This record gives C-alpha cells, structure tokens and sequence, in this order.
C-alpha cells in the first residue's frame, strides 16, 4: 500500500554515514548522521520514523540491516513490514543515486552556513522537502496520507 | 494560523532532559533526549522540526531559548516566527502538564524494552502519536495540513 512504503538509503560524506529515509511516492526525505552503519543506528532511525509518519513497509538498504535482529526487533516492535531493497524496477537505483547526489549538491550550497555536518544534512533536508517541483514532496506526503486516512 | 503553530516543552527525567514540540492543534508530538537544554540544541532541534513539518510559528518554552542567538538564528534560517510560550489562555500550563505526565507514564510502560531513555522515549512518542482518541493525533495534523494546502 503506497502511501507506507519507505526506502532506506546510506550514503558518505566527510568520513561519515548520511542514513535517509525516502517516502517513494512522494519524495520526501527523512535523514541523519552517524558514524557508520550499524544494525542498531539503523534499528533506532525506524522506531523515529515510525513514530512521526504511518510507516507500513520498509525496503531496506542492504541485507546486513535486512538481518540484524536489532532492526528485526524494530521493525517488530513499530509493525513495520521490512522487505529488501532489491530494485525489480531498475529505475528505482537511478532515483536514489540521483537523490544522493542531489542531496550532497545542497549540503555543498549549505555547507558554509554550519560548523557541523549534522546542521547541514537537516539543513538540506529542509530544502529538499520545501522545494516546488506544482508541489513540494512535503506538501504530497501529507495529500497522499491524508488521502488514505 | 493554526495549522502551523508549535509549542516547545522541556521536562526532566533519569537526570536527562527531554526536549518536545507539539503541534497544538492535534497534540502530536516529536521528541528528543538530550543532556540538558541549551540554545544549541533547542536550535538544533528547532532544524529538524521544521524540515519535517511546515511549522511557521514556535511558542517557546523558556526565556533563555527565546532569547538565544543560536534559537534565533535556527528560526530565521527556517522561517520560523518565534513567539513567547506565555498562557495568555491559562488552560495551555495545564494542558502541558498533563502530556509531560502522559509521557512519562508511558515511558514507565515502555522502559523495560529499551536498555537506553532515547529509545523509551521515541517508544512512547510512537504510542502517544498512534493512540485514537475517534482520530489519532498523526491522523488529525496530517488532515490539518492537507486541508491548510
Ligand atoms: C542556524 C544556522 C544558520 C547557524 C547555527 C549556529 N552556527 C553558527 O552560527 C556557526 C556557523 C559558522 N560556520 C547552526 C547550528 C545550530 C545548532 C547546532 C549546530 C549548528 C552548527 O553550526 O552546526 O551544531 C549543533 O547544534
Ligand atoms: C526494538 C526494541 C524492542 C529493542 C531494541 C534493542 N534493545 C534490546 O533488545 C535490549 C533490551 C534490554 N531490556 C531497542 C534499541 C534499539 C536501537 C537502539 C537502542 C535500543 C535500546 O535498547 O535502547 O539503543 C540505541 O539504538
């Protein structure tokens, strides 16, 4: 069911992990910073997650989360469907390769404005969800859940 | 006016700090553990609030992050009005009171699942917010919003 299928993407920068999650049929974006990719960083971003939006299915990014019993328990504990992340649609790599990049090109434009890479990253995920492309991806979320409820 | 209004709330717990922002008209809420309050991370949290939600006016808890420059420049960055968390309406203290006491009940529920507050807390965040009262409080920011676009 569209409206709570979510997509887990790790990407680097500065020596550290951006963990994002996306809202595959709106866009809008959800995103922090750690140290590296663990099964319980990962595990904790899904209990926030699920707490702030109805989160139904979660494609994971790779199949070391897709094991941890600690993002197991997580998904467990907040009813969370977790799938892997594999694209069957070959268009969905393309989509989130372009997102990162994109997502890097606007820490790059805020990146002066912070002393930390965390300030950027939420600064960035401020622009990207608030940007008119018409809608903005936080404005269809809220239309495409609103719609479901 | 309505659709965008947040209240921010600091209560005290295990010698931590939780530091919370409800959307008024619909009680939901986000909420974060931090070791205690300072300009820094009110504005920090400030950052990631308003990326996540379209907030355009913050009623703050206290007179040191109203006065903060590092709250002051977080809600200019966003675009975030900052105004007093004065009750000129004296039933919001009560309100208030109430969650904080909700919130720790519900952490108390929850906090032999989690072995660190961080996680009770986005646990009884999850519940508070999925709870139907019949709409749920996601439920009702999410239709406040849709019909506000
Ligand atoms: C709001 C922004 C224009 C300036 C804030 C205040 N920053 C400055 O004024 C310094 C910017 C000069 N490089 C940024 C900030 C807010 C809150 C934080 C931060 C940072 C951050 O700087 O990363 O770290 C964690 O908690
Ligand atoms: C999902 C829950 C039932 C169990 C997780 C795993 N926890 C356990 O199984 C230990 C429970 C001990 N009573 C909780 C958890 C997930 C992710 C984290 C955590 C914790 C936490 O325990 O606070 O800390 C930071 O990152």
């Amino acid at each position: 069911s569209s409206p709570g299928i979510w997509q887990l993407d790790c990407t680097h920068l500065e020596g550290k992990v951006i963990l994002v999650a996306v809202h595959v049929a709106s866009g809008y974006i959800e995103a922090e910073v750690i140290p590296a990719e663990t099964g319980q960083e990962t595990a904790y971003f899904l209990l926030k997650l699920a707490g702030r939006w109805p989160v139904k299915t979660v494609h994971t990014d790779n199949g070391s989360n897709f094991t941890s019993t600690t993002v197991k328990a997580a998904c467990w504990w907040a009813g969370i469907k977790q799938e892997d992340g594999i694209p069957y649609n070959p268009q969905s790599q393309g989509v989130i390769e372009s997102m990162n990049k994109e997502l890097k090109k606007i820490i790059g434009q805020v990146r002066d404005q912070a002393e930390h890479l965390k300030t950027a990253v939420q600064m960035a995920v401020f622009i990207h969800n608030h940007k008119r492309k018409g809608y903005s991806a936080g404005e269809r979320i809220v239309d495409i859940i609103a719609t479901d409820i």
